[PDB]
């Protein structure tokens, strides 16, 4: 589809068996997720960005379903106010920026 | 022209009359720009990051070119470690998120 931006780009994904929505979010390097449970193993991170930095719970190999569209990526969890996909995932659906 | 996210969305900006790299970010209301001398007089904002809230200068109606496409909008000053285009001026280049 084409999203326009005159409002945040909120999708609907699934992600654990849950459903969630989320912000398509081209000036994220990666996916943050509010903090959840996801199987398997996981390794602590530190990521920033205006603010400074939070800790958070780095999955490997998470399949997430993007409005309708499947990818498997990294996954990071931990205490944001607003679950992003960045830039890791929204390769995968092959999204683009255009004007 | 139309932009892949396997790198970050880096387009060149030009404010003051200054040259400078900026990034393309559709999750982001507000535009922020690293401290920079704007003209005019500016009011106060608080903003939340990934890593909690800081003070900014809220500049109105500053002309600024983005990737070649001129617009006039509202600019942040703060510290950021990136310069980020949100879809206040997105919006006015015409952006849109594709899939
Ligand atoms: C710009 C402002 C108005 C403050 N809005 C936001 O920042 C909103 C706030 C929302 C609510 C809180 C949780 C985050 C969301 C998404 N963010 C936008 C969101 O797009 C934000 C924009 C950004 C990019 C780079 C540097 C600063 C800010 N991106 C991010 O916060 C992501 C998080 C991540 N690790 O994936 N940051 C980065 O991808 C990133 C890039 C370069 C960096 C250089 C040095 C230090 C940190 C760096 N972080």
């Amino acid at each position: 589809p084409q999203i326009t931006l005159w409002k945040r780009p909120l999708v609907t994904i699934k992600i654990g068996g849950q459903l969630k929505e989320a912000l398509l979010n081209t000036g994220a390097d990666d996916t943050v997720i509010e903090d959840m449970s996801l199987p398997g193993r996981w390794k602590p991170k530190m990521i920033g960005g205006i603010g400074g930095f939070i800790k958070v719970r780095q999955y490997d190999q998470i399949i997430i379903e993007i409005a309708g569209h499947k990818a498997i990526g990294t996954v990071l969890v931990g205490p944001t106010p607003v679950n992003i996909i960045g830039r890791n995932l929204l390769t995968q659906i092959g999204a683009t920026l255009n004007f």
